């Protein structure tokens, strides 16, 4: 196996992309290092899959071995990483201020905005890990229905962070809160999109009243890339709904300029550049990655395999429905057209107006439709269905 050795000076990162067709393994052999905020263990081997784009950064100096074929691999000497540490430091300062003023203290809340392909998701992950290493437990909030890191696409979601992200797998998806939007773009149904992120904010505000540690943890919030026309108005509305203290704008000067003139004055607005390590993606790449996220939901990861169940469900044992004039519930008659679509298990026990704003237990995928036998085959994370009310998503997946 072909090997590449890299010496990283303090404040440098090894940026690499796995080949189109192979894994790459990483081992820290001396010193200290981290990947998007999680500390590496000395002499532990970390294995990454094809087309991964990764950076391993060190604060003190490290020597790192890479095993396998790479499409690119270089050490960058200039990064925005101190910018992110300082965003973390400022958040923890706000916690301690509010803790002594409450002797319960409420943690700070941060909104990340900008167009697609600027490193927005990655920055969210760094900030979450730094909070955990400090002894704190933050809440991560995901509003990108096109590229979601907590649940399936076409969702808005949130999760309590109690341990640093796994280097390969990201954050433990241990009991998230999840809502189904059912399209990849907010422009498909603008008024529904806005209604869902409002309900998310309301739900989280009630949860933290029962957990002092999560309350003081605070929130880190990832947005979609729609910044023009009606997308602009969407950004302003999310900032008010989550009562954010801080807005971080990545790489859009007209947007930063326009928002400085509209946001309330107490909101701290910071423009930051995108990392030189972020590459432009195309229409086909995002669509492809949506498929891969769906696969993970059911089957898990290499390190922690999930073992999903495939079983049949009678149409008499469930109710199928679709949202959307724009935000009305419509009951679906099973047809050949639902094949390949995701459906959410609503926490609502009936197919009501309450379906619209209820979170979900999780999802299934409709793999087959037998119109004559009146059954469908589904893929499901647990042995029996957690709910009888199934909600349509326009997201399709060929499994
Ligand atoms: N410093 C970096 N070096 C190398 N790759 C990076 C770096 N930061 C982010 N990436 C990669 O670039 C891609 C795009 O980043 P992402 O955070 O998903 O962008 P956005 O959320 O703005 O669309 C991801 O594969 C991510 O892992
Ligand atoms: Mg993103």
């Amino acid at each position: 196996e072909n090997v590449q050795e890299f010496v990283l000076k303090e404040d440098c990162e090894l940026r690499f992309a796995a080949g189109d067709d192979s894994d790459v393994c990483l081992e820290l052999v001396k010193g200290y290092a981290e990947i998007f905020g999680t500390e590496l263990l000395l002499n532990k081997k970390y294995t990454f899959p094809a087309k991964s784009r990764v950076a391993a950064f060190t604060w003190k100096g490290a020597t790192i071995e890479l095993v396998g074929t790479t499409e690119s691999a270089y050490v960058a000497e200039s990064t925005p990483m101190v910018i992110y540490l300082n965003i973390h430091a400022a958040m923890e300062e706000v916690r301690k201020k509010r803790e002594e003023q409450a002797a319960k203290a409420k943690g700070p809340r941060l909104l990340l905005v900008g167009p697609t392909d600027v490193g927005k998701t990655t920055v969210s992950r760094i900030l979450c890990n730094y909070s955990v290493r400090q002894g704190r437990t933050p809440i991560f909030v995901e509003l990108d229905v096109g590229q979601n890191s907590v649940s399936v696409p076409g969702t808005v979601a949130a999760v309590l962070v109690q341990k640093t992200a796994d280097v390969i797998d990201g954050f433990e998806r241990n009991q998230p809160i999840v809502f189904n939007f059912g399209h990849t773009s907010p422009s498909a149904n603008l008024s529904l999109y806005e209604a869902l992120f409002k309900e998310m904010a309301t739900t989280l505000n009630a949860q933290i009243q029962e957990n002092d540690e999560a309350k003081i943890g605070g929130m880190i919030i990832n947005t979609c890339g729609w910044v023009d026309g009606e997308g602009y108005k969407c950004i302003v509305k999310a900032a008010s709904a989550f009562e954010v203290d801080v807005v971080i704008v990545l790489d859009h000067e007209r947007l930063y300029s326009d928002l400085s003139k509209e946001l309330p004055e107490f909101v701290r607005l910071t423009h930051v550049p995108k990392s030189g390590g972020v590459e432009q993606r195309t229409g086909q790449i995002r669509s492809k990655m949506r498929g891969e996220n769906v696969h993970r939901y059911f089957y898990g990861t290499r390190a922690n395999n999930l073992y999903p169940f495939t079983f049949d469900v009678s149409f008499d044992d469930v109710t199928l429905c679709k949202i959307g004039h724009e935000t009305k519930l419509v009951i679906m008659e099973p047809s050949a057209d639902i094949k390949h679509h995701l459906f959410a298990f609503s926490r609502s026990t009936k197919a009501d107006e309450n379906v619209l704003k209820s979170p979900v237990f999780g999802f299934c995928l409709v793999t087959e439709v037998d119109l004559e036998k009146r059954t469908m085959s589904i893929l499901c994370p647990q042995r029996t269905i957690p709910s009888k009310v199934l909600v349509f998503s326009d997201i399709t997946h060929l499994d």
